[PDB]
DNA sequence: ACCTGTGACAAATTGCCCTCAGACCCGCCTT
DNA sequence: GTAAGGCGGGTCTGAGGGCAATTTGTCACAG
C-alpha cells in the first residue's frame, strides 16, 4: 500500500540535474501537490526517515543539504526553462521544513493522455540518480502486465539526464552508466530488464531496452 | 582518422559514529 | 491523610561535527 506516484511525461523526459536525495523529496512533493494550490509543500523530518530507513540524524542531513543544493538549479521542458524554488527554505518548527516549489511547475507536474505511474517502494532502494531516471522512463512505457520495450536515443539521453562530459566516449558510457544502472534496476526493483545496441556504420546510436514484472 | 576495453588516479558519495541542546512528559514535592 | 497545580529532571529528537570504504568521473595506453 505505498504511495502511487504519478506524473506527467513531460518531467519523466526534462532536462535537469538532481541527486538522489533531492528526487526523493521531489517525489513527495508531487504527491502532496496532486492531494488538490498554490506550490507550498511540507517535509517532517520522522517521517522522511520512516520512509526511507534512515535514523533522525541521517535524515535531518539529507533534507538540510538537499534543500540548500536547489540553489540555482533549472529545469527545462522542450526550450522553456524555470527554476525549481522561488523561495529559500526554512523551518517553523524543528523537524519540519516548508518550502516553496515555482508555481508555474504545476501544470507540468500534473494531459489525462500522457503520464507516469510507479508506486514509490518501487524506487525507494535505487541509489544511483541516473538508474532513478532511467527506470522513469521506462515506467513511461509500461504495460499493465508489467512488461513493455522502447529504443532511446544517446544523444537525447545524454542531454535529458545531463550525463557527465567523459560519457560521450562510448566505452565510458557502457561501463560508468548502462552496466551500473542496469543491475540496479535488476537488483533493487521488481523489474527484470536487458537490452541490445543499435548501431548504424562503427556509432552506436539507440539502446532497446526489454522488461517484464516478476 | 575512427572504434573498442582496461588500468590508474581523483573527486564525490555512501552508511556510520559521537555530542549536546530542544521539545515533551510526568513523578514528586508543596500548599 | 487527601488533592490539585507548578517545576526539575529524564527521555526522545534532530542539528551539528566527523569518518573510512566504495562508487563515479576522467584520461592514457594498446589493440
Ligand atoms: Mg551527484
Ligand atoms: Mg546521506
Ligand atoms: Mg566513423
Ligand atoms: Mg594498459
Ligand atoms: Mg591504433
Amino acid at each position: 500500500n505505498s504511495p502511487r506516484i504519478v506524473q506527467s511525461n513531460d518531467l519523466t523526459e526534462a532536462a535537469y540535474s538532481l541527486s538522489r536525495d533531492q528526487k526523493r523529496m521531489l517525489y513527495l512533493f508531487v504527491d502532496q501537490i496532486r492531494k488538490s494550490h498554490d506550490g507550498i509543500c511540507e517535509i517532517h523530518v520522522a517521517k522522511y526517515a520512516e520512509i526511507f530507513g534512515l535514523t533522525s540524524a541521517e535524515a535531518s542531513k539529507d533534507i538540510r543539504q538537499a534543500l540548500k543544493s536547489f540553489a540555482g538549479k533549472e529545469v527545462v521542458f522542450y526550450y522553456e526553462s524555470f527554476p525549481w524554488f522561488i523561495k529559500p527554505a526554512h523551518s517553523p518548527s524543528r523537524g519540519l521544513y516548508s518550502v516553496h516549489i515555482n508555481p508555474y511547475l504545476i501544470p507540468f507536474f500534473i494531459l489525462q493522455n500522457r503520464f507516469t505511474q510507479f508506486r514509490l517502494s518501487e524506487t525507494k532502494e535505487i541509489t544511483n540518480p541516473y538508474a532513478m531516471r532511467l527506470y522513469e522512463s521506462l515506467c513511461q512505457y509500461r504495460k499493465p502486465d508489467g512488461s513493455g520495450i522502447v529504443s532511446l536515443k544517446i544523444d537525447w539521453i545524454i542531454e535529458r539526464y545531463q550525463l557527465p562530459q567523459s560519457y560521450q566516449r562510448m566505452p565510458d558510457f557502457r561501463r560508468r552508466f548502462l552496466q551500473v544502472c542496469v543491475n540496479e534496476i535488476n537488483s533493487r526493483t521488481p523489474m527484470r530488464l536487458s537490452y541490445i545496441e543499435k548501431k548504424k556504420g562503427r556509432q552506436t546510436t539507440h539502446i532497446v531496452f526489454s522488461f517484464r514484472d516478476i
